[PDB]
């Protein structure tokens, strides 16, 4: 609910901007924005507010966190981004993975998520099992996002909009296919596909369905389905809170 951002060195700021450009060109070229967003998201979602452990602090680099079940396939993102670290080694992995999320969203047409650099790489990855269970429901979402992460009900619907990008893969999570007809375009189509019900060739996890069966989550999804500026605004807000969990507080 309050931040005090470090002023990083001119050289770090220059690294960040150089990296941002390189991420644009890497991402746009290899069309892997969605997996990049997933890396940022999974790097940050592990934060627990009561224990002040986990969160966007580079730990996704430790091949132990890449071995967490929930994280199958992030090792591809981590290897894809290493050249970027090779050229700007002063950057932390913490910063580099969140900047990739931000750049993913912006390249695919989505809102401008501000970026405040300065995350340190911590040494101890969080414990496995903090991220949300795709087969679970509305109250689980509040346990993960709400009680552990400290985000709000609005953050949950808006953020669940990240599934406007990309798809599931059988070898990673078990589920298969995309949520939307245009998986390389950041728009509000995800909430439109939800409210439309199940259909062939499009995925819907039970955690997706949870948003339609809840009096708070339901109208938010309706709003975002109808109003893409509303969605882009709230998403921008939530993505930014997500990207700084435990970072630069007070
Ligand atoms: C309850 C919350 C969530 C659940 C249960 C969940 C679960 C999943 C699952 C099972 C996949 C498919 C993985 C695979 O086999 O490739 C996936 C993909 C993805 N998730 Fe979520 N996720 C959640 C929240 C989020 C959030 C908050 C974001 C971003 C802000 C996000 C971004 C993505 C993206 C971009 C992909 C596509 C990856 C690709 O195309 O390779 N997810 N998610
Ligand atoms: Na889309």
């Amino acid at each position: 609910m309050a931040k005090s951002y470090p002023t990083v060195s001119a050289e770090y700021q220059d690294a960040v901007e150089k990296a941002r450009r390189k991420l644009r060109a890497l991402i746009a070229e290899k069309s892997c924005a969605p997996l990049m967003l997933r890396l940022a998201w999974h790097s940050a979602g592990t934060f627990d507010v009561s224990s002040k452990t986990g969160g966007p602090f580079g730990t996704m680099k430790n091949p132990a966190e890449q071995a967490h079940g929930a994280n199958a396939g992030l090792d591809i993102a981590v290897r894809m981004l290493e050249p970027v670290k090779e050229e700007f080694p002063i950057l932390s992995y913490a910063d580099l993975y969140q900047l990739a999320g931000v750049v993913a969203v912006e390249v695919t047409g989505g809102p401008e998520v501000p970026f405040h650099p300065g995350r340190e790489d911590k040494p101890q990855p969080p414990p496995e099992g903090r991220l949300p269970d795709a087969t679970k429901g509305s109250d689980h979402l509040r346990q993960v996002f709400g009680k552990q992460m400290g985000l709000s009900d609005q953050d949950i619907v808006a953020l669940s909009g990240g599934h406007t990008l990309g798809r599931a893969h059988k070898e990673r999570s078990g589920f298969e296919g995309p949520w939307t007809r245009n998986p390389l375009v950041f728009d509000n189509s995800y909430f439109k596909e939800l409210l439309s019900g199940d259909k062939e060739g499009l995925l819907q996890l039970p955690s997706d369905k949870a948003l339609l069966s809840d009096p708070v989550f339901r109208p938010l999804a309706e709003k975002y389905a109808a109003d893409e500026d509303a969605f882009f605004d709230d998403y921008k807000e939530a993505h930014l809170k997500l990207s700084e969990l435990g970072f630069a507080d007070a």
